[PDB]
């Protein structure tokens, strides 16, 4: 408990492309990098020669190798994957010394999944079983590995932002990863990392929203998204409040909408123009809540290919959404992040590694008192 060195600095990463760990899987071990993502619930990885891969799992080659005679087809927005399910033994080199059987997708076919030019092969989905494919019934890599081992039912994510870096402690937390004291929200519900948001301040400033529009449909914490995700309608006001608080300088329009980035000479990025943000999120007791609060440090992403240009770019890191809100990177490289499973919780503290100024730093305060916090839950 408390300290787990081995598994400190186990993450690593490009800006935008999410962080990996390496993973092996079979008999003898293949070794792969898999994306951390706990906005899905899917191990799944490629298991053929698409041409963007560093490697692929080669079933013919373990011995552990266990067929389900199931396939699995998963369409999204202007793509999908496709993959044949089985069983394999899988460890975690930096993570505990322990092996387990897990499901694996082998995935045999996908449009827009892959990333051309990025250092992972799979997709270690950490959420819950009600939203893994085809079904409910496959159990989920986690779930087994706390089913098989004496390994805790909880992980902490510390994400360090900038080729990026963090740490997966695997059944515990690490107290050097973050100073000052855990902060808990409430898991609403077992299928993604879903919470509730009651209230969120630009600069110090109340959108003053009904807090239900905070979570249409829902808010989720989710480590394989780049961005802070927010509904149209909460993302408007938020841009309006963000654009009024900058109005020091000027921006192309398309630039709030991550049409265009912008640019400033080295050395000379102007944070003081930019407003702080804050979600209080719905604490552990009634009408308790904490906030968290993020700094441009974290909203205006490094964006390093540019041929066009030769400064600082940034894209803003903000965007609408149609599924809920969505504390991806943006959020979660602010903080350290514990998945607390066997308590329904999630706990956050500021981050020991956090990008960060000479005036400001990211924050986790409480307790507030807010009324009528579960009415901010959408049905
Ligand atoms: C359909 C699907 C989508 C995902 C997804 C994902 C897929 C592929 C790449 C990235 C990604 C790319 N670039 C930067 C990052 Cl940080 C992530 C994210 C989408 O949203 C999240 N959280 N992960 C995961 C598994 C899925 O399979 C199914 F089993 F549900
Ligand atoms: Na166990
Ligand atoms: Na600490």
């Amino acid at each position: 408990r408390g300290s787990f060195v081995e598994m400190v600095d186990n993450l690593r990463g490009k800006s935008g492309q999410g962080y990996y760990v390496e993973m092996t899987v079979g008999s003898p071990p293949q070794t792969l990098n898999i994306l951390v993502d706990t906005g899905s619930s899917n191990f799944a990885v490629g298991a053929a020669p698409h041409p963007f891969l560093h490697r692929y799992y080669q079933r013919q080659l373990s011995s552990t190798y266990r067929d389900l005679r199931k396939g699995v087809y998963v369409p999204y927005t202007q793509g999908k994957w496709e993959g044949e399910l089985g069983t394999d033994l899988v460890s975690i080199p930096h993570g505990p010394n322990v092996t387990v059987r897990a499901n694996i997708a082998a995935i045999t076919e996908s449009d827009k999944f892959f990333i051309n030019g990025s250092n992972w092969e799979g997709i270690l989905g950490l959420a819950y079983a009600e939203i893994a494919r085809p079904d409910d019934s496959l159990e989920p890599f986690f779930d087994s590995l706390v089913k098989q081992t004496h390994v805790p039912n909880l992980f902490s994510l510390q994400l360090c932002g900038a080729s990026v870096g963090g740490s997966m402690i695997i059944g515990g937390i690490d107290h050097s990863l973050y100073t000052g004291s855990l902060w808990y929200t409430p898991i609403r519900r077992e299928w993604y990392y879903e919470v509730i948001i009651v209230r969120v301040e630009i600069n110090g400033q109340d959108l003053k929203m009904d807090c239900k529009e905070y979570n249409y449909d829902k808010s989720i914490v989710d480590s394989g998204t780049t961005n802070l995700r927010l509904p149209k309608k909460v993302f408007e006001a938020a841009v309006a409040s963000i654009k009024a608080a900058s109005s020091t300088e000027k921006f192309p329009d398309g630039f709030w909408l991550g049409e265009q980035l912008v640019c400033w000479q080295a050395g000379t990025t102007p944070w003081n123009i930019f407003p702080v943000i804050s979600l209080y999120l719905m604490g552990e007791v009634t009408n308790q809540s904490f906030r968290i609060t993020i700094l441009p440090q974290q909203y205006l992403r490094p964006v390093e290919d540019v041929a066009t240009s030769q400064d600082d770019c940034y894209k803003f890191a903000i965007s609408q959404s149609s599924t809920g809100t969505v504390m991806g990177a943006v959020i979660m490289e602010g903080f350290y992040v514990v998945f607390d499973r066997a308590r329904k919780r999630i706990g956050f503290a500021v981050s020991a590694c956090h990008v960060h100024d000479e005036f400001r730093t990211a924050a986790v305060e409480g307790p507030f008192v807010t009324l009528d916090m579960e009415d901010c839950g959408y049905n």
